[PDB]
Order: C-alpha cells, then sequence, then structure tokens
C-alpha cells in the first residue's frame, strides 16, 4: 500500500530535516542523523537539552521529519508525538543505557562505552523517540 | 546581517525542505526547486493553491526552507513571511506571466511555453515570494 512506499523511504536513509515548533509558533528546521526501528514504526535521534529544538520539544512535543529517496527529490515524512527521555544525569542511568543503544544501532560498536557515557552527560544528551503516527509525501514514481 | 557562508550555500542549491504552518499547528514539509536573488535577498518557489489543512498559509505566511550544502551536514535555513500571488486562473494572467520568469530563472527557456502555462492554470500555481528576515543554519568549511 501507498504507506509502504513512504515507509521504504525512511527506511533507506539516515539523515532527515526534523521540524519541531518554535515559541511562536513557527517552524524550525534541524537536519538530524536518525535510526528507523520497523519493529515498532519509530525514528529515533540523539538531541542536546540546551538546543533550541530540544527546548521546542519539550513545550511542543509534536514532531516531523522529511527524508529523502534515493534520487534526492522523492520525499517522505513522518508525523508524530515525540517522546524524550530525561537528559543523561548519570553515566551509568536508563538514558545512558538508551543512547548506547542508538549508538550500536546508527554507528556500531563503540571503542570507548565509558567514553561515551561521559560524553552523553556532559552533553545532557536526551533520546527523542519519534512514534510514527501519520506519513505523507511524494514517494519514487510520484515524481 | 545574515552569514555570507550561509547565503552561499542557498546560491549553491536549487531545491530545499519548505515548511508552511497549518491549521493545527504543525509543519507542512515538501521539497521544492527554488530560485534565489542574491541581491534583493529573496526566495522564490511555485505551488499550487493550498487546500485543507495546508490553506492556513493564506492567514497565517510565515515560512521557512531549508537547503543542504554539499558536505557532511551543513545547512542554511532561510525564514521569512511569504507573500503569494493569487492562483492561476488564466493562461495569460499576471500570475502566469510571473511563473514564467520564475521557469527561466531556474530553469531557463522553456521548450513549448503554451503548455508551461495550461499546465500552470491547471495546477491553480501560485508564485510565493519569500523575503529573507533570518537566515540560520550550520555552514560549510574548507573543502
Ligand atoms: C538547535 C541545534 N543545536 C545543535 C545542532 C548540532 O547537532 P548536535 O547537537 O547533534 O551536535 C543542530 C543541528 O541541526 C541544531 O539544529
Amino acid at each position: 500500500v501507498f504507506d509502504d512506499k513512504l515507509l521504504a523511504v525512511i527506511s533507506g536513509n539516515s539523515i532527515g530535516v526534523l521540524a519541531t515548533i518554535k515559541h511562536d509558533g513557527r517552524p524550525q528546521l534541524s537536519n538530524v542523523q536518525y535510526h528507523f526501528d520497523p519493529r515498532k514504526l519509530l525514528i529515533q535521534v540523539s538531541i542536546a537539552e540546551p538546543r533550541a529544538k530540544t527546548r521546542n520539544l519539550r513545550r511542543d512535543p509534536r514532531a516531523s521529519i522529511l527524508v529523502d529517496a534515493d534520487d534526492g527529490w522523492s520525499y517522505a515524512v513522518a508525523e508524530g508525538t515525540a517522546q524524550l527521555t530525561p537528559p543523561a544525569a548519570a553515566p551509568d542511568d536508563d538514558t545512558v543505557e538508551a543512547l548506547i543503544a542508538l549508538y550500536r544501532n546508527i554507528a556500531g560498536e563503540h571503542s570507548d562505552w565509558d567514553d561515551y557515557r561521559q560524553a552523553m552527560v556532559t552533553d545532557r544528551r536526551v533520546l527523542l523517540t519519534l512514534p510514527i503516527s501519520h506519513v505523507y509525501g511524494l514517494p519514487p514514481g510520484m515524481r
């Protein structure tokens, strides 16, 4: 079905344009690295608490991510309500463990997990989980 | 004062992600072709007259466009208040004339202007002009 075409676009990439909503209601656009989980139809991204986009999501969790197909013109957009973990506070907390799982999914096995753990805490990292509630766009064959 | 490095990114591309505001407050995203006037500092795109949730653009013209650089992660986002022409309604009205100029600036001389004119009318095409008010993003470096 049509949605399968859109999900295939999301599954075939690891970068997308995240749209969050500013205090004044205007959209803010950022490019982000992500991992798509086909099991639960989720898009997971690592963000830092001090960033404007993160502050936007804290006030209004509604988010959208546009992903390009392999032709660089056709695309799919995932719409949903973001679920954020609290920022990493201690090297061994649940947020850090969740970020370790993400790193493995996106980059592979880190060389020094202790260094990674420390960095997540230092940068107040947060795991953004975006369950896809709706998808739209113009997938290959439609452009 | 905008970052010349970011303006250069916009000048070196012809497509980007357009973001407008839907009735429920969520952004509507799409991949579009654009023309950038580096002196007047404005970006122009052609869109079909918005309908349904997207029609809100008619009462809240705030818009942004993200443009990808040619390196790993760099990008520029142009933000402004869009100005829209009425939708094309006649093959020779002022709107179609404006869209012909846009096509020339973006792609050049068209092979069959008569085909182009009817296409604009059939798609109720609107020329969206975005005077750049703010530019943000991650500028690329030496490469
Ligand atoms: C608000 C904001 N802060 C920071 C960044 C840089 O990314 P990171 O925090 O993962 O280093 C971005 C990238 O798009 C951003 O939009």
